[PDB]
């Protein structure tokens, strides 16, 4: 009815499948929800998918053809393209009968960013919203913050869909960490400022870069989520609905 | 002696291992050369590596512990971190006894961009040069060009190493294709110009972005290489040496 699509994008250990699971249940209180799994090499799902590409191809079976692991992943998404139109249509249909279609993407994001299947699928859905989750562990140095927010800018460019930067597993944060990440993230002044202290080509090649005063809506609002405590779920829901309007 | 390190970074089908192989042989005419393989899930190497992390861990063996393919790749680079110092030192030593250390990276670049092993290793080598190869197939639309050159900008930010944008397998190009890619790439005027024709949020969110007039050395020189004809090898060699100076 409301027909929103939310695509979770992240690398290994970001926890996006658990998030897709739990954020669904959260939504299943006030909304009809659909689950789509595009990962051909995930062992188990904590939700019940209306679409599961493992039903057509899996990485493990393909490897049992003599493919290397890197080669079976790529080859698994080559075979999916034979069922491109089907899935696009499976998805478009689901989107007509639901408030939310949650799309769980390949564990290796480059399989989604670089392969025809993921790229073309995206191109052909109406205004999908993308949520890019990062493992807060990566957030050790000041450049790490600029990168996260640049990567989300690309995903946007590559998939042509608004992309929301998010940290997940924030329940594991000491709260000092919690303190530290927000500062760099929300206080654009703080971040840029700090980037000068680096006397290095990367402290120097990395400062002119966080040009917030650029683009349009230069700065993006970073969500902090937790599958575990349902932190930030209402923000995301508010962000979905609001993207659906604008 | 000259001690240069060249790190090949690219996704599946970009051909970087074949490139690392052949560009070595090309160098093995006028130089001493070392090969380092950081990919724990590659089936076979066309070169003789002085360092091979498959000798310590492989993705396939790890999966035979009940790990999913996505989970065995990540777990393979977690175990490598136990031998971090060793490899750093293996590498630093090789770099002292050779003109060139060629570093062949994990087939999935995010394993290199997001995992501690790849990120920390990079941080700890002297001014390595990174070569980001893309499959020219991805080069279908005008935004595809901006993205390639943005991704290389990140790799730079993430790894803190100068990153050279390259197309590979250019021998497969019809020459019309060859015509088309260079125009978008080298003629900065052409590219930006074209990006306006898009009346879309992505033709609109994708134009203010290719800000060449920004950064420092805003525009980067894109190499066109071929393992097959040795196209562009002299450019790269010229680019290595020149990065070694500057
Ligand atoms: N503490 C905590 N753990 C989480 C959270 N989200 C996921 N996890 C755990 O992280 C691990 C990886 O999650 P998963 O969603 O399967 O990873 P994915 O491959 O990115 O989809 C699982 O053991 C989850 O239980 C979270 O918000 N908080
Ligand atoms: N025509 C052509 N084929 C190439 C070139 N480089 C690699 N290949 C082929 O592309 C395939 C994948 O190459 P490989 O280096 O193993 O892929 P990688 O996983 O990115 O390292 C192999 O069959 C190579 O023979 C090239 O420059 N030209
Ligand atoms: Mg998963
Ligand atoms: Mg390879």
């Amino acid at each position: 009815m409301a027909s929103m699509i939310v695509v979770f994008v992240g690398t290994a250990g970001s926890g996006k499948t658990t998030l897709t699971g739990e954020f669904g249940r959260y939504l299943e209180d006030n909304y009809k929800v659909a689950y789509v799994n595009l990962d051909t090499g995930v062992k188990e799902l904590p939700y019940e998918p209306s679409i599961d590409v493992r039903e057509f191809v899996t990485v493990e079976e393909i490897m049992r053809e003599g493919y290397g692991p890197n080669g079976a992943i790529v080859e698994s998404y080559d075979r999916l393209m034979e069922k491109f139109n089907e899935y696009l249509n499976k998805i478009l249909r689901l989107e007509k009968e639901n408030d939310y279609v949650l799309i769980d993407t390949p564990g290796q994001m480059e399989t989604f960013l670089f392969h025809e299947f993921g790229v073309r699928l995206m191109e052909n859905l109406p205004y999908p919203l993308v949520v890019y989750i990062s493992d807060p562990e990566i957030l050790k140095k000041p450049n790490d913050y600029c990168f996260v927010r640049f990567f989300a800018l690309l995903i946007d460019l590559r998939l042509g869909a608004t992309t929301i930067p998010a940290l997940n597993k924030v329940d594991l944060l000491s709260e000092e960490e919690k303190e530290r990440h927000r500062k760099y993230f929300e206080d654009i002044d703080y971040l840029t400022a700090r980037l000068k202290l680096d006397p290095s080509m990367q402290g120097l090649m990395a400062y002119k870069m966080c040009s917030m005063m650029t683009e349009v809506l230069p700065p993006v609002r970073v969500l902090y989520l937790s599958a575990k405590t349902r932190e930030g779920f209402e923000d995301l829901e508010t962000l979905a609905y609001e993207h659906y309007c604008t």
